[PDB]
């Protein structure tokens, strides 16, 4: 190299593309735990929890036991104040884990103690340590009960105010999806649906694909992210990416009109034989249904064993105004 390059070269070294991955609770464990194993690209991962038991059979980078004193390497009990208050106790080693990262995912099952209470924390940790802070949590199903869905709202309230995206999963609505889904594996579902959101929303940053994704635009649209949704697709039919796109589109779990959407991430994998058109198509297609000024940044990568179908991520940011934040859940405006 010349004087110019090697200097350029030097300075590639300081600046790059942190990521760090922050599962809370055990919901938040389970997750990390999986994207570990299954090796999730170009980013560290970090399980905090309250509960000794559950963040010694969790598998990361790293593990933070918060609230030693105050639990004693005992769970919350349901209790989000003991979250957040483990949390707080232990801010020093939480900070010291994300310390040098660029953006901050935050991952967890919001309804119970530890996850509900710690996130928020977790969050403005990483805001002040300067990092682009995203979070990506589920709500309870029905079934668990109206304490545990306030005590989450309550806490997703609370987040709201410390992240600079917030992707929301309605666990409930995966009932929607799968309606003849079995109670024993509700849990087992909505674990597949958080590991494809964060997974893929990670890897469009971090994975090499069929087109490069900036880091730089990234920045820019989940700054402001504010409120944001997923939907999820996958087909293998004749127009693979057109049935996919259009399944997530129509995804339950994309709960609010889009219409009044000011960006989009867009994650489009595919096997061997995903070519750049068909990822086209799928862009082209939610472009047409989201305000014609909104910043989309969408990327398409291979997986491996995928065979011939083709997954399609949506992540539609900024529908905070479309929606509102009641004691029993979301509720479209
Ligand atoms: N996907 C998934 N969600 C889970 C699982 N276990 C529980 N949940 C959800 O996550 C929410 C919070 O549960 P946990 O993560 O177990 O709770 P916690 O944050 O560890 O809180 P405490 O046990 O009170 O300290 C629950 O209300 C469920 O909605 C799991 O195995 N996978």
């Amino acid at each position: 190299l010349s004087p110019e390059d090697k200097e350029l070269l030097e300075y590639l070294q300081q600046t790059k593309a942190k990521i760090t991955v922050v599962g809370c609770g055990g919901a938040g464990n389970n997750t990390i735990t999986r994207l570990k194993m299954e090796g999730i690209e170009g980013a560290k991962t970090v399980a905090i929890n309250t509960d000794a038991q559950q963040l010694i059979r969790t598998k990361a980078d790293k593990k933070i036991l918060i609230g030693k004193k105050l639990t004693r390497g005992l769970g919350a009990g349901g209790n989000p104040k003991i979250g957040e208050e483990a949390a707080k106790e232990s801010a020093e080693e939480i900070k010291a884990a994300i310390q040098d990262s660029d953006m901050v995912f935050i991952t967890c099952g919001l309804g119970g103690g530890t996850g509900t209470g710690s996130a928020p924390v977790v969050a403005e940790i990483s805001k002040k340590i300067g990092a682009l802070t995203v979070a990506v949590v589920t709500l309870p199903f029905v079934m668990e009960g109206k304490v545990r869905m306030k005590n989450a709202m309550e806490g997703l309230e609370r987040l709201k105010q410390h992240t600079d995206t917030l992707v929301v999963i309605p666990n409930e609505k995966l009932f929607e999806i799968v309606p003849n889904m079995p109670l024993k594996l509700a849990f087992k579902v909505a674990d597949e649906v958080l590991i494809n959101a964060v997974k893929g929303l990670v890897e469009l940053i971090t994975k090499d694909g069929l087109i490069n994704v900036d880091f730089a635009d990234v920045k820019a649209v989940m700054n402001n992210g504010g409120l944001a949704m997923i939907g999820i697709g996958e087909s293998d039919s004749e127009k693979r990416a057109k049935e996919a796109v259009s399944m997530a589109l129509n995804s339950p779990l994309l709960d609010v009109d889009i219409d009044g959407a000011t960006g989009a991430l867009i994650h489009v994998m595919g096997p061997e034989d995903l070519t750049l058109e068909e990822a086209r198509e799928v862009v082209a297609t939610v472009s047409s249904r989201l305000d014609p000024n909104a910043t989309i940044i969408w990327g398409a990568t291979i997986d491996e064993n995928l065979e011939n179908t083709v997954r399609v991520l949506l992540v539609i940011t900024g529908v905070q105004s479309r929606i509102e934040f009641t004691d029993t859940g979301l509720k479209r405006k």
